[PDB]
């Protein structure tokens, strides 16, 4: 519902029209990471090393497990759950949502806990533990895949001084690598807004054998993925075997009606005598008849529509709708002042260029294509030119589908500004200047005339 | 000194308060950090890699070790001054230099002393051949030596001398070594271009040692409990010594320093809550934390620190200053507290603030389990406080919780606070406003001129 | 052409001058990267690994063929024309393009001719079993072959064939598969929306041979001048040519360009110092690196470029505009020059700008050695101006430089000057004062209507 043809006159060419999908109906699956490797196999070649370690992982994983009861401790069940507030005390709106959804794990996290005996007996990178009846919970365990195929493999061929300082290393980097997800940052583990990928670094970061195990796939499985959707949740913490229960949560796309992201394509243009671009949003999003700005940037944007974790619309100026829709006289233009900056788009077939910057030739007819120094842009189509030739490239256009004398038209200009931020301080402090001395010419002629 | 109750009235509940800690009074230790390999072990499965390999890291190394000398041909003990001792910079030499990067300099010309005593083992250095190794250097005060994809060439290239081939031996040793300068390149690379300061953070430099930091710091010996509080909030930093572009090896001297916690001084954190108030939801765009020293109220970076649950650890003071408006709002000129409109599906509805709630329930459905009844809004009310007194255990949704006692006016939902103006704060919108002020202004300034030209 | 003595006096030192350098004329080269290991060594422990994996990599290369596509079906030779000799694309098929999308189709165009001939030995690229592989192109022309997680393959999964089992010859396989895809989609996953445009690091393509872009690059030739330079400054890009779903290769062509410093062009740096005022200390709001070409002072978003002690180099231009006010203060009405209060400990205190200091000896402990006399400054004092003049030697704290002679008013630290508005940065406090100020502008809006009704 926006004015493209006054838009496209300033340098907004309209660009690709995108569905607007969020995140939604989540639907939970529990695996088990063990972030110490079984090294049975070379019970001999260790040393100290499996023991530090153990003190170590002990120190980082402590204070998760900790965070954890404080919620265990104030959630009681009887006749859903309820949470202890004045135990609690200090919680945000999503912290006690997340606690609430951690209770009903600890139903299935017991459950899971009971073979506690049997994932320590892991001795594969994936194990499947079914020893009981349909409950069938994955167990991936970290290094793994080194000490079986690497440390094992070699037990003689080196040394067993070697194949303790090689298990050494290893551990020390996975921790390493561990600590940035799991270090202090880890501060609140009750939420679950954490990515999966950033819980699979206590698998290594192999987030794809993470979800392919439990068995996920959809014609949206990568869009999730990058749209960080699929989040996960530490359910439980044994500090004596030293795993953790993570509930993945793999959710679906859905998108939201009567709905749409529309892109602007920018395109310099020119004034007065030096070049201009319109300081207005690149993206908008439309949802019936509201035009609301949207922080596009925390979401993937495909080809064919805007994927995102979570609303991000935002408020807008009103002015700057009003520019959107019409008055270009209220959309701010900043001076151009690089050699690299947009100097045409194609909209549907159409050209529209800022030729007093650019070589605009007419293949077709050998002639040049010119600029008056009244026009801002130009719209190069099949009728003034059919194979137009702006810059290094030669393309065929098309027929413009809009007034036929769009670039004997015309258009109100707006207001010139600076966007540089050190910029922005000096111009509200200049205005507050000016401000406060005419407030001073308004106060001393209003005392002096009556 | 806050005024938590008005500023809860609009969206800004009262959060945790942490302590403000920041790092101070390091304590150096030094080592070593070899970036070529020992392959003694298959000198014959090398070939021209080992010699290209240390061409392109001689490259890498140069800049680093020049930039160094720049300060140690600078640099000479003050010695004759039976007042004041220490090293003296040649400021007509350095020419252009920052406050700090000085400092880092004189600091340099310290570790030299240590830095020389080192390289008295130049020879023990390359002959290391292990990942991690002491060289026993004076009487008890050892220096310590980690060595690059050494882990690899005795794991790995060794126990498959024959397993494989010659030329295969030697054509994954290159891989490994190209691997290695793909990932220290983001950091000892064109990237450094001051080696002078000491602001590196230790898990940086640890890229020399494949960012093992684990390792290199264990290795040193942590003795402390802050230590990974420590690492997290980026205190733990690293500078370069020396560059032995013969060996290839630097000398790194790790700082670790100690957290201390400011004296009278607290950041309180605010919950955002989104309130009600015309017909549509808003949130008070207010500081979501605040750095509160003395009463001396004012803003701070926290982006930069690393917040626990006690306390805020950060590597440096990062206070910034506050409007004066912004500091009264904070108090209790709730009208001037701006507030953008909401238009979004997630935002914060709730918050629980010392066992008592305060939520929107005209954008949420707020209900008594005990009793059954709706909990409801009213028109001219931004949020509601739900205690004891009116629901012993509410229903905000999926949620269920047993609330606590409010501790205030006990007529909080029937006070009343006067709202602050609404705002934008778009990147491009306070692009649009600053211009459309300003036309507003050019106007009203002509009328101004024009009446008072006309008027006397 | 900036006021260095007067930026001075308010906390901006002048700092070191450098070039400006941009990227140009572009040199491209092909080679291939096969993302699929060669397993025939081994072909008895695959299992259905190898089949999924080629489903699952299928999946995320096949977006990017079909982008490529929607470009090979719209551009043909433009046969028809004595003067004029290219391509031509279909406007009206293509739809909708920006400016820089096209011109990256058309530099597909002519790379498509290169890329059948590398095509030509598809047969040939399945069959290399090595990491780094050559072939022969066209007798003297020749194409490399990168093959993903070969090394592995090759190194440790072949050579402990049957020193584990068949089992787990096929589990670690698939690991060391699934991790490799989870890496690659970080850059080829739906990040990569458009494969169209040739603005893509190396480093970010070389993931795909799992970000070893040492090999990808020293295996491909580079010029010997300005390499690093040109790699950190994100100006070695690659595109995307070709993509075959039926033996998991692509075809990218690097482009290698040169550095170019634009003439009439410098990029000035300020060392900002804390200067002190009232009684409080202050620190410019001024731009720290400003970009003069011939007479035209603009800043530039030197964010984006890599800042080497030489010279500034970045991938494009990234000139802005500059207020005016903000213009004139950087060369001479300091007045308009901003200022913000200073409340953090560590804040930049002193700066050395060609042999001579400018400190805030205030607040920091000044005097001089080379006479025992302490350097002080008085209350109206902004700055100090610390050389051979007053002093040959001072020491400020416990640092000890020896200054040379300032060339400037030789009465600096008795001229005095005009001081700017001060102005709060922080983001919460742009949109508190943008608030503010319009409040106060509709309350003038109305005594200059209710007067102007009133008066006439
Ligand atoms: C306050 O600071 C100023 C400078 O900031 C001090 O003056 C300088 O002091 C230094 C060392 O005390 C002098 O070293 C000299 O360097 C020049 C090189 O300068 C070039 O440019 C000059 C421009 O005026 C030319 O005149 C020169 O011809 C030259 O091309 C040498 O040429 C000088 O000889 C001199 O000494 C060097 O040469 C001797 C020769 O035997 C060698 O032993 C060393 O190589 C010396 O370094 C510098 O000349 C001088 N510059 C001036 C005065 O402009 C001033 O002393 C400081 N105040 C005090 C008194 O402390
Ligand atoms: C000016 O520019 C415009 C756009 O760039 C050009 O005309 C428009 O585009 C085409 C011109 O060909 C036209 O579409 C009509 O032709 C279509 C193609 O038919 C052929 O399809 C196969 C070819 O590969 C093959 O099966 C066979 O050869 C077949 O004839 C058809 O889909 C249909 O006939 C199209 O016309 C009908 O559709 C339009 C659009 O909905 C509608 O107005 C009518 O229903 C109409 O009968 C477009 O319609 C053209 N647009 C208009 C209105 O002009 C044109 O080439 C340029 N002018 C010149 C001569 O330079
Ligand atoms: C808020 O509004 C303010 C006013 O609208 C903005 O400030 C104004 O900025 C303009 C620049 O855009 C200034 O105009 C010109 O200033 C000088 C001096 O010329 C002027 O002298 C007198 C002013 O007292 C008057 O006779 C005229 O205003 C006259 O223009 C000139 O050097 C420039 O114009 C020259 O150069 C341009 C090329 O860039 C040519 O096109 C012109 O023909 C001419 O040769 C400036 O444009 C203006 O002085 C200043 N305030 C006034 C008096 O209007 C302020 O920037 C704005 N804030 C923002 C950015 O949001
Ligand atoms: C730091 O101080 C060093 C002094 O110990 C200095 O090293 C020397 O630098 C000069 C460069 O002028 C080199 O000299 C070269 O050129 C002369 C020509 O007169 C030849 O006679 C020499 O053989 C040589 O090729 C010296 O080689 C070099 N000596 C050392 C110590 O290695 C550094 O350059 C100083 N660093 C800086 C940046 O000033
Ligand atoms: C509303 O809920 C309040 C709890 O948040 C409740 O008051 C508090 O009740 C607890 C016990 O539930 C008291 O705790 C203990 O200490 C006191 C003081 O020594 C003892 O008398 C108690 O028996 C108990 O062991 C809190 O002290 C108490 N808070 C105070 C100081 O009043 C309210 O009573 C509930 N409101 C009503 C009347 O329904
Ligand atoms: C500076 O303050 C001005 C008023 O104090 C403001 O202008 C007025 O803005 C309000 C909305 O903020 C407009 O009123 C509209 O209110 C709601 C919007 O949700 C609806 O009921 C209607 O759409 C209603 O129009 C006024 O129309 C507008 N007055 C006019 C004509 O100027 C400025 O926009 C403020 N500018 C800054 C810098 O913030
Ligand atoms: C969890 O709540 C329990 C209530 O029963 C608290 O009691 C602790 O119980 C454990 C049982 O192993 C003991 O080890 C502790 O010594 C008890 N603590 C106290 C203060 O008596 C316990 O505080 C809570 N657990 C947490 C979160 O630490
Ligand atoms: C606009 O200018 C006024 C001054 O006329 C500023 O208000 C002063 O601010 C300082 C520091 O905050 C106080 O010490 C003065 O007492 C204030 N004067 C008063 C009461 O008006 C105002 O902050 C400026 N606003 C902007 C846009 O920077
Ligand atoms: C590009 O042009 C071709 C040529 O007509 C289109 O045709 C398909 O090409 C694929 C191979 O890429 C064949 O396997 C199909 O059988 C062809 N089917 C058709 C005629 O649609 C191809 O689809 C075009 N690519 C696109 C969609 O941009």
């Amino acid at each position: 519902i926006l004015h493209y043809e006054k838009l496209s006159k300033i340098g907004l060419v309209k660009g690709v029209t995108r569905k607007y999908k969020i995140k939604s109906n989540p639907l939970t699956k529990d695996i088990v990471i063990k972030m110490i490797p079984n090294v049975s196999d070379m019970s001999q070649c260790t040393g100290s090393v499996m023991e530090n370690y153990k003190t170590r992982l002990n120190g980082i994983l402590t204070p998760i497990k900790g965070a954890l009861e404080i919620y265990k401790n104030n959630t009681h069940d009887l006749v859903g759950v309820i949470m202890a507030g004045v135990a609690i005390g200090i919680a945000t709106a999503a912290q006690i949502t997340a606690g609430v959804a951690l209770y009903e794990a600890m139903k299935n996290a017991d459950n899971i806990n009971k073979l506690k005996s049997s994932i320590e007996s892991t001795n594969e990178a994936v194990v499947k533990l079914q020893e009981t009846a349909e409950k069938t919970v994955y167990v991936l365990t970290a290094l793994q895949d080194y000490i079986n195929t690497n440390l094992v493999p070699t037990i003689d061929k080196i040394s067993c001084k070697q194949t303790e300082l090689s298990l050494d290393l290893a551990l020390s980097k996975y921790l390493s690598d561990l600590l940035f997800v799991f270090g202090p940052n880890l501060q609140d583990p009750v939420s679950n807004s954490m990515t999966i990928q950033a819980i699979s670094q206590a698998f290594g970061g192999n987030y794809e054998t993470l979800l392919r195990t439990l068995g996920y796939a959809t014609e949206d499985f990568d869009d999730l993925l990058e749209s960080d959707s699929i989040t996960g949740q530490i359910i439980y913490v044994d500090l004596s075997s030293y795993y953790i229960i993570v509930r993945v949560y793999f959710p679906i796309l859905t998108e939201i009606q009567q709905a749409y992201i529309q892109e602007l394509l920018p395109v310099s243009f020119n004034n007065d005598d030096s070049e201009w671009i319109s300081i207005v949003p690149n993206f908008i999003l439309v949802r019936n008849t509201l035009i609301s700005n949207i922080e596009i940037g925390f979401c993937l944007i495909t080809k064919r529509s805007v994927i995102c974790n979570q609303d991000y619309a935002t408020p807008m100026t009103n002015n700057m709708r009003e520019c959107l829709t019409g008055s270009t006289e209220k959309c701010p233009r900043e001076l151009v002042v690089s050699s690299h900056v947009p100097r045409f788009a194609l909209s549907n077939g159409v050209l529209f260029a800022n030729c007093i910057s650019v070589t605009c030739q007419c293949q077709t007819t050998g002639r040049a294509i010119s600029q008056s120094g009244e026009q801002t842009l130009l719209m190069i189509d099949n009728t003034t030119c059919p194979t137009a030739v702006l810059g290094n490239v030669i393309i065929s256009l098309g027929k413009y589908l809009g007034s036929v004398n769009y670039n004997s038209e015309g258009i109100a200009i707006g207001p010139p500004v600076f966007t540089d931020k050190v910029d922005i301080s000096s111009q509200i402090s200049s205005m507050n200047q000016s401000l406060q001395q005419s407030k001073d010419y308004i106060k001393e002629a209003q005392r002096l005339l009556d």
